[PDB]
C-alpha cells in the first residue's frame, strides 16, 4: 500500500534485477528501473516493441507495475562530475539527469519518498584479467563502478527514503574464497561491498533506522557474467552437481529471498551477507 | 493448505517457539506443540484455565491455530532409552509415547507426513558454571541434550516428511565469540548445532530434498535465559544500546524470519546460519 | 632451558604428534609423552627394539630427546572414574596412574612445573557412519574423548604451569565446511574444540596469563585417519592438486607451526586457530 | 644466509614496519627501507644525526642491519604514471626512481634477488569522515595506496625474488566488524587487501611457489593511526582492558610473527590473515 522500490542495474530480463521485480510484483510493489544510458535506448524499444511482454506475466491475471523507466550511470555522482567525453558522448547527449543525485531528485519529485533500494550493478573493466595482471586503472574502475556507487546512492537516496526502509545489494563467494576466472578486481570489489554492508548497517541502523543487507547468490548466466572467462558455464555446472540441493537456481529464488529483506519481517536483520545458492557455500570437498 | 509444523521446545509463552507459533498461525500452518514432560502438566492446566487466551491473540481477532500438545522428551531417542527412574518418575509416570521415536509415529498415525519441523530447546545441568569448571557429565549432557537432539529429530521424522520440507533450530552467537557468563558448555553445544546444520543440509539435500538452516537470535528474557541467573538483563542491555538497530527484540521478530524460512520461498536456502539480532554481531567496539 | 612439554596423543610414529616432538626437540625442548594404554606395550616394545632410531633422527645426528613415556587416557579426568571393566581389562590392569589428574600430579613431583601442552588426540566409535546415522552414544563418545579431554586437560595442568605457558590442540576444516566420509560426529567434536579454544583462551589468559590456540591441519595418512576406512588417500590426492601451494604436506610442517605457537615468541597470539595445510582451506572451485 | 627484505612503508621508529625489521635483524636479514619521498630526506637527516641510533640496539652486541634506505611512492607503478604536479614538486623533484617498477630494478641491481617483502603501508585522504560522507575521489585514493599498491609490488617484485620467498602485509579487523571511527574507506581498503591476499597466494602459489600472508594487529598508536579520529587511543584503553591476555601490545610482537611467517617454518602457511591482537578478536561482550 503505498510501496516503492528503485532497482539500479537492470539491462535485460535474464538477471537478478529483473527476478527481484518480478517477486516485488507479487506484493504489489511499484517498481522503477535504473537503466545505464549506453543501453537505456535499446532497452526502451524492446519494451515499446512487446519483446519484454511474457517476462512480465505474474500469476494469474496480474502483470508486472512498471512505474517508470530512467537512464541511470552509477559512476557519477552528480552533474559536475560529468566529464567532456560524457557530456560529448553520443549516447548520453540525447539523456539528461543520469548522475545518482539528479535521479533521486527526479524520483521524488515525480513519485514522492520510496521505502526500498536495490543496488545490482558490476561492472569491472579487466574482468578477463587475473587479479596478479589487472592494472590500477582497471582496479579502481572495478571499486568505483561496484562498490563505492553502493555507498553514494545511500548518501544521496536515503533523502528521499522512509523510516525503516530497507537495502539491498548482491554479492558473490569470490570474496571470500578464491575463484581462478573471477578477476578484473571484482572479487576485490565484494569484499569491499560486504564489508562496506556492515559499515552502512550501522551509520544508517543507528542515524535513519534503516536497514541494509547483501545477498550472496550463485551462479546465472547472464548479461555480465557471460563476459567472465565462460566461466559462468562451469560455475553452473559445479554448482547443479556438487551443492546440496539439487534444483536450478532461478533469478525468482534470489527476488523472493530479496522481497522478504526488503520487508518489514526482516525487522530485526541488517548488516548481513544472506547466502542463496543452494547451499553451495558450505561445501570443501566434493563427493 | 495442509501445512504442518512441529515445534519441539515449549514450556510456556514467554519463550522463541511461542513467537514461533504465533508468527506460523498468520500464514495459517496447523501447529503441534512438543512439550517436556516436567512442565507438561502445569502448561495444560494453565492453558485450559484460559491462562494463554490473551498471548493466542494473532491480528483482529484471529486466534492462534494449536491441532496438538504433545508431551516430548529430546533426551530419549526411543523407549528403549527410557531409564528406570525416569519411567517411575511422578512426572512421567502417566505419560506415553514421548520418546523421539515414538513422537514421529504418533504425529504420523494422527495426522499423516508433515512438511516443518522446529527444534526450540536446549538444556545444561551445569550453566551456572564456566567452561572451565564444567564436568565431563555436564558438559556431555548440555551437547546431548542441545545438540544431538537436533540429529535425533532429524533422523526419525525424515520419514514422515514431504519433499521439499524445512527444518530450524535455534543458536547464540558465543558459538563464535566469546560471552562470558554463558557455560556449562552451552556454547560448545552451539557451536556444534551449527556445524551439524551444515553437514545434514548436506545430507537432508541430497538424499531427500529437505532443508535445514538455524536462527543465531538475540538475548530474550526466557526461563531458559533466567537460568543462567542476571547476565540476560545485561545482555538484553547491552544490546538494546549498541546494536545498529536501537528496537526492542521481540519473540517474533525471530516467528517471522522463521516463518520465512520454512516456507517455499527460501527454496535456494539451507545449511546457513542468519542472525536476528539487530545486527549486534557485526560490531566490534561499543560506544 | 628448562622447556617442558607434554604431549599427549602418541600411539606410533606415524602422526602429528611426533612430528611435533622432533621439530621441538630441535629447539632443546624436554618431551614427555603421554601414550594410549591400548597401544603402550607395543610402543614400548618397538622403543626398546630400537624400532624407532631412524625416526629419532633430528639433525646431523642430533637425536630427539625423550625425556619420560607415560599411560594416559583421556577418558579419565581422576581415578574415580576409571569403571571396574577398564580397570581390570588386561592391557590396563599392570598400569597405574594414567587418568589426567594422577598424569598432572607424577609430572609435577618428578619434574616440576611445566610450560608446554599439546593436546594431539581424536577418537570416535562411529567414525565409519555419516553423522545421520550416528547414535547418541558415539557421539557423546566422540566428543568426550576428542573434545571434552581439551579442557580436562586444562583444568588439571594449570597447576602445574608456569605463567606464560602455551597450550595447542589440532583440528580440521570440516568443521567450518561439509566434508563427506569426517563422520561419527569427529566434525563435530571439531567444532566444539575451535569454540572451547576462544572461551579457554579467555579463562585461562586473565587468570593465569596463559595461551591456548589450535591448528587446523591439512590431511596426513596416520592411523586415525586410516580409522576411516580410503578417504584419506582422496583427501591427501586432493590437497596436493588443488592447494595454492603443490607441495607434500609433512607432518614436520606442523611440528615447526607448533614450536612458535608454543614458544614465547607467539607472545601475542591466543585463541586463534591457524591453518596449516597448504592454503586448501581458501580455495572455492577447484581447477 | 643471503636473506633480503624490502621493507614497503617507513617513516619513523614507532610504527609496525620498525618492530618488523629489528626482530629480522635478530635473524641477520639484511634490511631494505621503502621511505614514502615527502618524508624521505627528514628521515635520512634523522638517521645521519644520531636519533635514531638507540632503537638500532638489538640485544648484546649486535646493532640493525640496514643495507639501504630508498625513496619509495606505492602511488606509482611506472615511470609513465608520474604526472607534472608531482615531477614538479619540490619533494619529488630533487629524487628519481621512486615508483614501485623503478625500486625493483634499483634494488635488484645493487643487491641482487631478495626473498622477503613487507608491506606495511596505508593511506587515506578522508580517514576522519565517516564512510558514508567519504567521496568517491578520498575512496579510491584509499583503495589505491592501501590496497592496489599490494598488488603492484607483487607484481614487479616477483621478477626479482627466489623461489619460496614469502610476502605479509598489515590489516585490521575493522574489516570484519564495525569500528565507528575507522573511516575514509579504509575499512573498504583493508577488506580488499585481505580478500586479494586469497587470490594473490592461488596465483603466486601455483605460478612461483611464493607465499603470501596477512597480520591482523592491534592497536599502537603511531604516525598514521594518530591521524585517526584520538581513535587509536580509545582502541588500546579497551584492547588493554578487555583482551584475554593483559599485556602490552609491542611493534615487536608483530614483528617476531612477521619473522616466523617470512621464514620457512612457515612453509605450509599461506592465503590467510593472522591475529597478533592479544587474542582481543575473540571476544563479543566485554566483561
Ligand atoms: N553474474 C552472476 O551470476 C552473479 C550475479 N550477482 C551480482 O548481481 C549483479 C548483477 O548481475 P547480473 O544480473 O548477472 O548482471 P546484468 O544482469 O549484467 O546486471 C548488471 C547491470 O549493471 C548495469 N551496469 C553496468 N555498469 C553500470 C554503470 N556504470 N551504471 C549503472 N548501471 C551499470 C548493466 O547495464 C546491467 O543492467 C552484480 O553486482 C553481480 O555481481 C552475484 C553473484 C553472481
Ligand atoms: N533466550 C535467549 O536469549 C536465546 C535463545 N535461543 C535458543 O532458543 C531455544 C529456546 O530458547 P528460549 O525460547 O529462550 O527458551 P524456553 O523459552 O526456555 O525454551 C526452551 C524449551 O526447552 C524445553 N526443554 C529443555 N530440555 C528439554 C528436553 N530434554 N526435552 C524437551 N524439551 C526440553 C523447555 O521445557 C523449554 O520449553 C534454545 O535452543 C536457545 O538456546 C538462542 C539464542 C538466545
Ligand atoms: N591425520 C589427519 O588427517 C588430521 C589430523 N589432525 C588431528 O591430529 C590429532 C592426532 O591425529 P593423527 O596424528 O592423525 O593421529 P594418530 O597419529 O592417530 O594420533 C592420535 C592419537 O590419539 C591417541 N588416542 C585415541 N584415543 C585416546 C584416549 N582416549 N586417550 C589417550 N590417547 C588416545 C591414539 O592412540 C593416537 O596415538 C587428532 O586430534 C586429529 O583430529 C587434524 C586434522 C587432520
Ligand atoms: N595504526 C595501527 O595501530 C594499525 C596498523 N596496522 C597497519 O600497519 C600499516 C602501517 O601502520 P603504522 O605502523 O601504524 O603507520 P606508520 O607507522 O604510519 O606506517 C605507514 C607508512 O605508510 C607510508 N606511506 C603512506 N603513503 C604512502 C605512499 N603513497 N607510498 C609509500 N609509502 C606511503 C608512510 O610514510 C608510513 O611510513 C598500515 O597498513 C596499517 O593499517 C594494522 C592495524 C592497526
Amino acid at each position: 500500500n503505498e510501496d516503492i522500490c528503485f532497482i539500479a542495474g537492470i539491462g535485460d530480463t535474464n538477471g537478478y534485477g529483473w527476478g527481484i521485480a518480478k517477486e516485488l510484483s507479487k506484493r504489489n510493489v511499484k517498481i522503477i528501473f535504473g537503466i545505464w544510458p549506453p543501453v537505456y535506448n535499446i532497452f526502451m524499444k524492446n519494451y515499446k516493441n512487446g519483446k519484454f511482454d511474457n517476462d512480465m506475466i505474474i500469476d494469474k491475471d496480474k502483470k508486472m507495475n512498471i512505474l517508470d523507466m530512467l537512464p541511470f550511470d552509477a559512476s557519477f555522482d552528480t552533474a559536475n562530475d560529468i566529464d567532456e567525453e560524457t557530456k560529448n558522448n553520443k549516447r548520453y547527449n540525447m539523456l539528461q539527469n543520469y548522475t545518482i543525485e539528479d535521479v533521486a531528485n527526479l524520483i521524488h519529485q515525480k513519485y514522492g519518498k520510496i521505502n526500498m533500494l536495490v543496488h545490482s550493478l558490476a561492472n569491472a573493466k579487466e574482468v578477463q584479467k587475473d587479479l596478479l595482471n589487472t592494472s590500477r586503472k582497471g582496479y579502481l574502475d572495478a571499486l568505483s563502478k561496484s562498490s563505492y556507487s553502493l555507498i553514494s546512492l545511500c548518501k544521496y537516496f536515503v533523502n528521499i527514503m522512509k523510516p525503516q526502509s530497507s537495502i539491498i545489494s548482491l554479492t558473490y563467494h569470490a570474496s571470500q574464497k578464491v575463484v581462478p576466472g573471477y578477476g578484473g578486481g571484482m572479487s576485490s570489489a565484494k569484499a569491499a561491498l560486504e564489508s562496506d554492508t556492515r559499515v552502512l548497517a550501522y551509520h544508517l541502523g543507528r542515524n535513519y533506522n534503516i536497514r541494509i543487507n547483501t545477498i550472496s547468490a550463485g551462479p546465472l548466466k547472464s548479461r555480465a557474467a557471460t563476459a567472465i572467462n565462460t566461466f559462468i558455464d562451469y560455475a553452473i555446472e559445479y554448482s547443479e552437481k556438487y551443492a546440496p540441493l539439487r534444483q536450478k537456481l532461478l533469478s525468482t529464488d534470489i527476488g523472493s529471498v530479496a522481497s522478504f529483506l526488503l520487508s518489514r519481517e526482516s525487522r530485526a536483520i541488517t548488516g548481513q551477507t544472506i547466502y542463496v545458492d543452494n547451499g553451495l557455500n558450505i561445501m570443501f570437498l566434493p563427493d
